[PDB]
C-alpha cells in the first residue's frame, strides 16, 4: 500500500527497457533528415529519455501518466510505420508487449495503494 511505490518501479522498469536492443529506435527524437514525413504523420513525439526525464523531474503523477507517455511512443510507431511488418514497427510491438506485462503490477499495486488511502 506503498503509494510512491511506482516511480521506483517504473525507474527499474525504463532501465530493462534501455537494456533491450528493441528499444534502440524509441530512446531519442527523430531525425527529419532520415525520416522528411515524419512530423506530419505525427504530431505529438514521444520517446523513452522524454519519458525517463519526465519521471526524474517529478512530473508524472502517477503510472497512469507514465503509461499514456509509453503507449504514444508505440502507437506513434503503428501510425508511422509504412507497413505491418516493418522492421522497428516489429520492435515496437515486442517492445510494448513486454512493456504491458511489466507495467500491468505497478499500476495494479499503485491504484490498490489509493484505494487503501481512501478507505
Ligand atoms: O528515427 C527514429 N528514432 C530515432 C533514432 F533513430 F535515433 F533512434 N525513429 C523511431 C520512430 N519511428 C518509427 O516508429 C517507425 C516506424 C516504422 C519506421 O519507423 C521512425 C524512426
Amino acid at each position: 500500500y506503498d503509494i510512491q511505490a511506482w516511480k521506483k518501479q517504473c525507474e527499474e522498469l525504463l532501465n530493462l527497457i534501455f537494456q533491450c536492443e528493441d528499444s534502440e529506435p524509441f530512446r531519442q527524437p527523430v531525425d527529419l533528415l532520415e525520416y522528411p514525413d515524419y512530423r506530419d504523420i505525427i504530431d505529438t513525439p514521444m520517446d523513452f529519455a522524454t519519458v525517463r526525464e519526465t519521471l526524474e523531474a517529478g512530473n508524472y503523477e502517477s503510472p497512469m501518466e507514465l503509461c499514456k507517455d509509453v503507449r504514444l511512443i508505440f502507437s506513434n510507431s503503428k501510425a508511422y510505420t509504412p507497413s505491418k511488418r516493418s522492421r522497428i514497427y516489429s520492435m515496437s510491438l515486442r517492445l510494448s508487449a513486454f512493456f504491458e506485462e511489466h507495467i500491468s503490477s505497478v499500476l495494479s499495486d499503485y491504484k490498490s495503494a489509493l484505494r487503501f488511502h481512501k478507505r
